[PDB]
Protein backbone atom coordinates (compact mmCIF):
# COMPACT_ATOMS: atom_id res chain seq x y z
CA UNK A 1 0.00 0.00 0.00
CA UNK A 2 2.09 3.00 -0.99
CA UNK A 3 2.14 6.14 0.88
CA UNK A 4 2.84 9.34 -1.63
CA UNK A 5 4.94 11.84 -0.26
CA UNK A 6 2.97 14.64 -1.80
CA UNK A 7 0.54 15.32 0.74
CA UNK A 8 -0.74 18.91 0.75
CA UNK A 9 -1.97 20.82 3.79
CA UNK A 10 -5.55 21.58 3.76
CA UNK A 11 -6.72 24.99 4.90
CA UNK A 12 -10.71 25.39 4.45
CA UNK A 13 -11.72 29.28 4.13
CA UNK A 14 -15.33 28.33 4.53
CA UNK A 15 -18.37 26.77 2.27
CA UNK A 16 -16.80 27.73 -1.21
CA UNK A 17 -13.31 28.41 -0.87
CA UNK A 18 -10.65 25.70 -0.09
CA UNK A 19 -6.37 25.65 -0.14
CA UNK A 20 -4.08 23.14 -0.18
CA UNK A 21 -0.76 23.93 0.64
CA UNK A 22 1.95 22.53 -1.54
CA UNK A 23 3.96 19.69 0.25
CA UNK A 24 7.62 20.42 2.11
CA UNK A 25 5.85 23.82 3.45
CA UNK A 26 5.99 24.81 -0.41
CA UNK A 27 4.89 28.89 -0.98
CA UNK A 28 1.95 28.15 -3.35
CA UNK A 29 -1.47 26.32 -2.82
CA UNK A 30 -4.18 24.86 -4.99
CA UNK A 31 -6.91 27.21 -4.62
CA UNK A 32 -10.71 25.22 -5.03
CA UNK A 33 -13.48 27.16 -5.85
CA UNK A 34 -17.31 26.34 -5.78
CA UNK A 35 -18.92 28.48 -7.73
CA UNK A 36 -22.18 28.04 -10.21
CA UNK A 37 -20.52 30.69 -11.85
CA UNK A 38 -19.18 29.18 -15.45
CA UNK A 39 -16.19 30.99 -16.69
CA UNK A 40 -14.61 28.49 -19.18
CA UNK A 41 -16.16 27.37 -22.29
CA UNK A 42 -15.12 23.99 -24.18
CA UNK A 43 -13.20 24.67 -27.89
CA UNK A 44 -11.29 22.10 -29.84
CA UNK A 45 -8.12 21.81 -27.39
CA UNK A 46 -8.68 22.75 -23.73
CA UNK A 47 -10.83 19.75 -23.08
CA UNK A 48 -9.28 17.33 -20.09
CA UNK A 49 -10.28 14.43 -18.07
CA UNK A 50 -9.37 13.78 -14.68
CA UNK A 51 -6.63 11.33 -15.84
CA UNK A 52 -4.70 14.22 -17.01
CA UNK A 53 -5.77 17.27 -15.21
CA UNK A 54 -2.36 17.66 -14.71
CA UNK A 55 -1.84 19.34 -18.25
CA UNK A 56 -3.94 22.13 -16.94
CA UNK A 57 -0.57 23.04 -15.20
CA UNK A 58 1.99 22.69 -17.79
CA UNK A 59 2.78 26.36 -18.00
CA UNK A 60 3.04 26.39 -14.24
CA UNK A 61 5.84 26.63 -12.22
CA UNK A 62 6.69 23.76 -9.99
CA UNK A 63 4.79 21.59 -12.20
CA UNK A 64 6.04 18.34 -11.20
CA UNK A 65 4.90 18.85 -7.41
CA UNK A 66 1.69 20.43 -8.73
CA UNK A 67 1.12 17.32 -10.46
CA UNK A 68 1.67 14.69 -7.29
CA UNK A 69 -0.51 17.14 -5.28
CA UNK A 70 -3.29 16.96 -7.72
CA UNK A 71 -3.24 13.18 -7.81
CA UNK A 72 -3.42 12.81 -4.13
CA UNK A 73 -6.52 14.82 -3.90
CA UNK A 74 -8.39 13.08 -6.69
CA UNK A 75 -7.09 9.85 -5.45
CA UNK A 76 -10.14 7.50 -5.65
CA UNK A 77 -11.76 9.46 -8.42
CA UNK A 78 -9.75 9.63 -11.70
CA UNK A 79 -9.64 5.61 -10.73
CA UNK A 80 -13.64 5.81 -11.18
CA UNK A 81 -14.92 4.96 -14.43
CA UNK A 82 -17.84 6.59 -13.53
CA UNK A 83 -16.50 9.72 -12.16
CA UNK A 84 -16.72 11.57 -15.74
CA UNK A 85 -17.00 15.33 -15.36
CA UNK A 86 -16.42 17.71 -17.93
CA UNK A 87 -12.78 19.48 -17.38
CA UNK A 88 -11.90 22.50 -19.39
CA UNK A 89 -8.16 23.93 -19.17
CA UNK A 90 -8.07 27.49 -18.34
CA UNK A 91 -5.57 30.13 -20.10
CA UNK A 92 -3.52 30.95 -17.09
CA UNK A 93 -1.76 33.81 -18.85
CA UNK A 94 -5.03 35.76 -19.57
CA UNK A 95 -5.49 35.37 -16.10
CA UNK A 96 -8.19 32.21 -15.93
CA UNK A 97 -8.07 29.28 -13.69
CA UNK A 98 -6.25 26.38 -14.06
CA UNK A 99 -9.19 23.98 -14.51
CA UNK A 100 -12.96 24.31 -14.57
CA UNK A 101 -14.67 20.99 -13.25
CA UNK A 102 -18.26 20.66 -13.97
CA UNK A 103 -20.24 19.63 -10.84
CA UNK A 104 -23.94 20.13 -12.68
CA UNK A 105 -24.42 16.51 -12.49
CA UNK A 106 -25.54 15.25 -9.01
CA UNK A 107 -23.18 12.40 -9.01
CA UNK A 108 -20.27 13.81 -9.73
CA UNK A 109 -21.43 17.12 -7.57
CA UNK A 110 -21.64 14.41 -4.53
CA UNK A 111 -18.45 12.74 -5.27
CA UNK A 112 -16.30 15.45 -5.13
CA UNK A 113 -18.17 16.82 -2.43
CA UNK A 114 -17.57 13.38 -0.20
CA UNK A 115 -14.05 13.88 -1.10
CA UNK A 116 -13.64 17.40 0.09
CA UNK A 117 -15.56 16.61 3.63
CA UNK A 118 -12.95 13.65 4.27
CA UNK A 119 -9.93 16.03 3.29
CA UNK A 120 -11.42 19.55 5.62
CA UNK A 121 -14.44 18.16 7.52
CA UNK A 122 -17.79 18.94 7.60
CA UNK A 123 -18.96 22.14 5.28
CA UNK A 124 -22.24 22.91 3.68
CA UNK A 125 -23.21 20.14 0.97
CA UNK A 126 -23.44 22.24 -2.48
CA UNK A 127 -25.07 19.23 -4.55
CA UNK A 128 -28.43 20.20 -2.99
CA UNK A 129 -28.65 22.99 -5.89
CA UNK A 130 -29.81 22.40 -9.04
CA UNK A 131 -28.67 24.31 -12.16
CA UNK A 132 -24.54 24.48 -13.06
CA UNK A 133 -21.71 24.12 -10.71
CA UNK A 134 -18.61 24.18 -10.86
CA UNK A 135 -14.83 23.60 -9.17
CA UNK A 136 -12.50 26.03 -10.42
CA UNK A 137 -8.97 25.14 -9.52
CA UNK A 138 -5.97 27.57 -9.52
CA UNK A 139 -2.72 28.11 -7.81
CA UNK A 140 -2.62 31.04 -5.34
CA UNK A 141 0.52 32.00 -3.13
CA UNK A 142 0.91 30.43 0.04
CA UNK A 143 0.33 33.64 2.79
CA UNK A 144 -0.23 31.94 5.97
CA UNK A 145 -4.19 31.82 5.12
CA UNK A 146 -4.30 28.81 7.72
CA UNK A 147 -2.36 28.49 11.07
CA UNK A 148 -2.68 26.55 14.39
C1 LIG B 1 -15.40 32.79 1.50
O1 LIG B 1 -14.09 33.31 1.41
C2 LIG B 1 -13.82 34.02 0.19
C3 LIG B 1 -12.38 34.46 0.25
O2 LIG B 1 -11.74 33.99 1.43
C4 LIG B 1 -14.79 35.19 0.01
O3 LIG B 1 -14.60 35.75 -1.29
C5 LIG B 1 -16.23 34.72 0.14
O4 LIG B 1 -17.11 35.83 0.10
C6 LIG B 1 -16.42 33.93 1.43
N1 LIG B 1 -17.78 33.43 1.53
C7 LIG B 1 -18.57 33.67 2.58
C8 LIG B 1 -19.94 33.08 2.51
O5 LIG B 1 -18.19 34.33 3.54
C1 LIG C 1 -21.73 21.56 -17.41
O1 LIG C 1 -22.65 20.48 -17.57
C2 LIG C 1 -24.01 20.91 -17.73
C3 LIG C 1 -24.87 19.67 -17.81
O2 LIG C 1 -24.07 18.49 -17.90
C4 LIG C 1 -24.15 21.80 -18.97
O3 LIG C 1 -25.48 22.31 -19.01
C5 LIG C 1 -23.14 22.95 -18.94
O4 LIG C 1 -23.17 23.63 -20.19
C6 LIG C 1 -21.74 22.42 -18.67
N1 LIG C 1 -20.78 23.51 -18.56
C7 LIG C 1 -19.99 23.88 -19.57
C8 LIG C 1 -19.04 25.01 -19.29
O5 LIG C 1 -20.04 23.35 -20.68
C1 LIG D 1 -6.52 14.63 -21.99
O1 LIG D 1 -6.78 13.41 -22.68
C2 LIG D 1 -7.84 13.50 -23.64
C3 LIG D 1 -8.11 12.09 -24.12
O2 LIG D 1 -6.91 11.32 -24.13
C4 LIG D 1 -7.40 14.44 -24.75
O3 LIG D 1 -8.44 14.54 -25.72
C5 LIG D 1 -7.07 15.81 -24.18
O4 LIG D 1 -6.51 16.63 -25.19
C6 LIG D 1 -6.09 15.71 -23.00
N1 LIG D 1 -5.98 17.01 -22.34
C7 LIG D 1 -4.89 17.79 -22.41
C8 LIG D 1 -4.98 19.09 -21.68
O5 LIG D 1 -3.89 17.45 -23.04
Amino acid sequence: SYITPYVPMPCMINDTHFLLRGPFEASWAIKLEITDVTTLVVDTDNVANPTNISKCFANNQDERLLGFTMEWFLSGLEHDHHFTPQIICGNVSKGEVNAQVNITMEDHCSQVFLKMRRIFGVFKNPCTSHGKQNVLISVSNWTNQCSG
